[PDB]
RNA sequence: AUAGCACUCUGCAAACACGAAAGUGGACGUAUAGGGUGUGAUGCCUGCCCGGUGCUGGAAGGUUAAUUGAUGGGGUUAGCG
């Protein structure tokens, strides 16, 4: 319903959040949780390689089953949980033999629903099948690119791709960016669309909200000195230059793709 | 600086950054995500110009590198005188 908070304080005036009353409220499933540590955007040389990263709340990693290789064994959904590592919700699955796993929760999936994976899985949301066995025209998520590697495409909240056709050994899918591309027909995908589709309707409201998520402030190149940035310098406000990055790469319209090994797998570019 | 806004790049062995390389951060993330740029709650709004510079997409005419080596011109001497 997208609640807007009442302006009892200026930092609260513009806060907009979402309720999801069906999410589990207790602790996560301990055997599938492992420790994670903050990096600060620094690599093994100790240098900053990604600016504006640091701080934020402490988080545990949730072991999510992207491969879905427990074939032929039906499972039931126990609960839906909030995952701090991503924008989608996760679903805890209990299989018929007692094992428990985590999966990306499709939209509409609730406690008590049944899921399955394999060639003969029924066509239901949350079921995992090879693209060869998927009906043409369906909407899918968690698309896998290499056989046996697991889902890589369309995993964020509200994600989905469309299966437009399947010719030869390659299926044709349209991605959310607008790109049409081929995927080998033995790669697997999941029926349905990713949950939490209202994720992008939230408003943080204040700087502290971003600080809680671990984003440090961005400083414009215009505000610097010439030694720091190509945009730096000048008396007063003046741009006087075609915009570039701190390392001199143009920022408005200049294309940066250089890979030549995967070019054959893209059939229609989305006007990059 | 900021929440909010917009443009733009990036299909994942992602773009981007560090490094001589191996490798590492991005991210144990996957376009509702990540980087760069500008503007700066909110209300009402945001007009005209693509000639210049840049960017993006065309075109296969003119010009042009290495490479290749057709011809022509000389040096030398067996011989003829």
């Amino acid at each position: 319903p997208i609640q807007k908070c009442k302006p009892t304080s200026p930092g609260r005036r513009f806060v907009e959040k979402v309720v999801h009353d069906h999410l589990h409220k207790g602790a996560p499933y301990a055997p599938l949780v492992e420790a994670k540590k903050r990096t600060g955007g620094r690599n093994n040389n100790g240098h900053i390689t990604t600016r504006h990263v640091g701080g934020g709340h402490k988080q545990h990693y949730r072991i999510v089953d992207f491969k879905r290789n427990k074939d032929g064994v039906p499972a039931v959904v126990e609960r839906i949980e909030y995952d701090p590592n991503r924008t989608a919700h996760i679903a805890l699955l209990k299989y018929a033999d007692g094992e428990r796993r985590y999966i990306i929760a499709p939209k509409g999936l609730r406690a008590g629903d049944k899921v399955q994976s394999g060639n003969d899985a029924p066509i239901r949301p949350g079921n995992c099948l090879p693209l060869r066995n998927m009906p043409i025209g369906s909407t899918l998520h968690n698309v896998e690119l290499k056989i046996g590697k697991g889902a890589q495409l369309a995993r964020s909240a509200g994600a989905s791709v469309q299966l437009l056709g399947r010719d030869g050994s390659y299926a044709i899918i349209r991605l959310r960016s607008g790109e049409m591309r081929k995927v080998h027909v033995e790669c697997r995908a999941v029926i349905g669309e990713v949950s939490n589709q209202e994720n992008n309707l939230r408003s943080l409201g204040k700087a502290g909200a971003a600080r809680w998520r671990g984003v440090r402030p961005t400083v414009r190149g215009m505000a610097m000195n010439p030694i720091d940035h190509p945009h730096g310098g000048g008396e007063g406000r003046n741009k006087g230059i075609q915009p570039v990055s701190p390392w001199g790469q143009k920022a408005k319209g200049y294309k940066t793709r250089t890979n030549k090994r995967t070019t054959k797998m893209i059939i229609r570019d989305r006007r990059v």
